[PDB]
């Protein structure tokens, strides 16, 4: 699971840097404790040499939480790409099948559809993170997620129009797939 | 209590993001919604329509990162004035149990067990921070970089006047000096 390995990833990444940090803020203490005594020109260049220490290494922290952030969001957006190029490809099996059988379609339609409302939802999530911690950055993307929810509803309306071409077939399922528009708020 | 804190917190958190995505996700529908029925309509008319929603998410995304940021600092305060207390509590208890007459070797053992293990999380905490703040925001924790030194060497010091207070009776401290090591091993 995606899920799982992130999530004990980050796990890890935190105990590791967590004891580095304490050891470099151990040493810095010592070193303080030693230079007790010493000259304040000298105190200040020893407290300089540790800040310098930690720096590097809160870089070296933001850089490796970025990249585990980015490496996880962009997988999370190819199995979801995945899911609905698979979906379309089933959807588009069901109707191209002689005869077209309803279950089939229905159910082949239910998970295309479902891979959209899992898009929409993580497209909304991810908005709403952002604005939460970073409304500049927020601000920033927002016509993007508006765009891209279009882009989410025209894919449902061409996939709707793909069954309309089999006009008995779309009567026959069309209360079901209504029903099941309302409760994944990806109709028009 | 600690866990409730950290529970409701939670709850808080979730429920602040729930009722917050709600509030979007009916914006942006409306927004999506609001462009089919725009398509027609002048330029002028097409960018006011855009700049309206835009508008009302701009006050939104500030709203959500202004909710987030109290309810982060709120849990922050609470669970630094908590840990305070329990180290406190914690002090009490092992000046009870050495000021009693006579002193009790395993009650001095296990107020000093708490005390410790007090300062233990106190210490955690104020390191756990300080990486996060790191992971999401190198320029504050370079800043708060020193304050973190100076609280830990406060922990040190405080760990070695409460093993100085119980060296004060020199034969409780031989009688428990195998045990104490094994404590400061595991900890610090």
């Amino acid at each position: 699971s995606e899920h799982e390995g992130f999530l004990r990833a980050k796990m890890d990444l935190e105990e590791r840097r967590m004891r580095q940090i304490n050891e470099v803020m151990r040493e810095w203490a010592m070193a303080d404790n030693q230079s007790k005594n010493l000259p304040k020109a000298d105190r200040q260049a020893l407290n300089e040499h540790f800040q310098s220490i930690l720096q590097t290494l809160e870089e070296q922290v933001s850089g490796e939480r970025q990249r585990l952030v980015e490496t996880h969001a962009t997988r999370v957006i190819a199995l979801i790409n995945d899911q609905r190029r698979a979906a379309l490809e089933g959807f588009l099996a069901a109707l191209q099948a002689d005869p077209p059988q309803a279950e089939r379609v229905l159910l082949a339609l239910r998970r295309y559809l479902r891979a959209e409302q899992k898009e929409q939802r993580h497209t909304l999530r991810h908005y709403q993170h952002v604005a939460a911690v970073d409304p500049e950055k927020a601000q920033q993307m927002r016509f993007q997620v508006h765009t891209h929810l279009q882009v989410i509803e025209e894919r449902v309306n061409q996939s709707l129009g793909l069954l309309d071409q089999n006009p008995h077939l779309a009567q026959e399922l069309r209360p079901q797939i209504q029903e099941l528009l309302h409760s994944e708020h990806l109709g028009p």
